[PDB]
């Protein structure tokens, strides 16, 4: 949806990923290694791809608000993978995360789900 | 879908959650105190609410092969949080949770999402 391959390293990437993203209002608030709990839990070996769970918490805590169990929706994820070309960096758009919920209620967290896909978007472009 | 109410207070309803998950082969790989985290962030007081995000390795895994992109939308998103009439268990269907996903990647998910929701559903109903 919103993805970008940088020629960058995996800490390169993510570096500058934590850093457009700060620009824009989201802190990172949730890491997982995939790659390093495959290979604890199943033994397996996977190339790098790492999941982030980035949030702003102003539109965070207005969505709460309208919808207390929009919180299984959240955080936004930005997954960072190896790819052929270097590292792909991939960012959830949240008017598509929305479209689990009833069309009325999307009605409703239209306005916060556009304002976090504009500083996602913005984020993004600046990779 | 997919939630309770636990008559019991958040740290016994967290140890009790981690622990009907870890039964049924989930276990947790983030958390996030939404209430500690907004009243660091914004000053406000808010009310008791945790995100875990619970994963299945084998399941996480072969969901990865259908569709790389998929960590975007991982892991299941476990939330407690303080409700009217005790603190409230709701789980992320993964059912639900895929229709975000390509009609085209839906089929070759379909028996992974079924898997995961009888196994957390179990979980649920131990609580
Ligand atoms: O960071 S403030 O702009 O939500």
């Amino acid at each position: 949806g919103m993805r970008k391959t940088l020629k960058a390293t995996l800490a390169e990437a993510r570096a500058q990923v934590e850093a457009a993203l700060k620009e824009e209002g989201f802190g990172i608030l949730t890491e997982i290694d995939v790659a390093a709990t495959l290979k604890a839990k199943l033994g397996l070996e996977k190339p790098p791809y790492l999941i982030l769970g980035a949030c702003n918490p102003n539109l965070a805590a207005r969505a709460l608000e309208a919808l207390p169990e929009i919180g299984l929706l959240l955080p936004c994820n930005v997954v960072l993978r190896e790819a052929e070309e270097g590292v792909e960096v991939l960012i959830q758009d949240p008017k598509e995360m929305f479209r689990v919920l009833p069309e009325a209620t999307q009605r409703a967290l239209a306005p916060v789900a556009e304002e976090a896909r504009t500083r996602l978007s913005r984020a993004l472009s600046r990779l």
